């Protein structure tokens, strides 16, 4: 029931992926980032479950060359870096 507010940088990525508003449930943020990841071809299905983002804006906001989509605690933390409230 908590609505979070992406920073301007993260918000721009979400909107490029099709997001329409300025605040979101965490589930919505994860959904739009999933769409962003697929749009930028950072993830290949049925391989190692790795997001490869070293050359993408996402890599900087998160701070990585890659991460596993199974590392959910880490992903929540990397998203949290990019929230206002
Ligand atoms: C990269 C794809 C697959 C397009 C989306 C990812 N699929 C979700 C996922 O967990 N995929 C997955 C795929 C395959 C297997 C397997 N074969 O064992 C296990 C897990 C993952 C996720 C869901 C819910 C909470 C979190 Cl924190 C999360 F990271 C997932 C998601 O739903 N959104 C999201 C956003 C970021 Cl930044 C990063 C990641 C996502």
């Amino acid at each position: 029931e908590k609505l979070v507010q992406p920073t301007p940088l993260l918000l721009s990525l979400l909107k490029s992926a099709g997001a329409q508003k300025e605040t979101f449930t965490m589930k919505e943020v994860l959904y739009h980032l999933g769409q962003y990841i697929m749009a930028k071809q950072l993830y290949d299905e049925k391989q190692q479950h790795i997001v490869h983002c070293s050359n993408d804006p996402l890599g900087e906001l998160f701070g990585v060359q890659e991460f596993s989509v199974k590392e959910h605690r880490r992903i929540y933390a990397m998203i949290s870096r990019n929230l206002v409230s």
